[PDB]
């Protein structure tokens, strides 16, 4: 009851999927460029 | 009872998926033309 009067209830329900999905696919998605310019330096 | 009258029940349970798809995908899709101007500035 205390939780879901202003809460962990609606503070990580949230927080968790959305700091996880954002967080791996920047850090991800930021790798590309990574692979990418190794691309470009090898061939 | 008292959230399903006019509270958190019907408040968040959208905002909550709403806001994180919608953040995070307008996030990683900025970061896409970033990838692509790194792109255009090595190769």
């Amino acid at each position: 009851f205390l939780e879901q009067e202003s809460g962990v209830q609606q503070a990580r329900k949230r927080e968790l999927q959305q700091a996880q999905s954002e967080a791996q696919g920047k850090l991800a998605m930021l790798n590309s460029q990574l692979k990418r310019l190794d691309e470009a330096t090898s061939a």
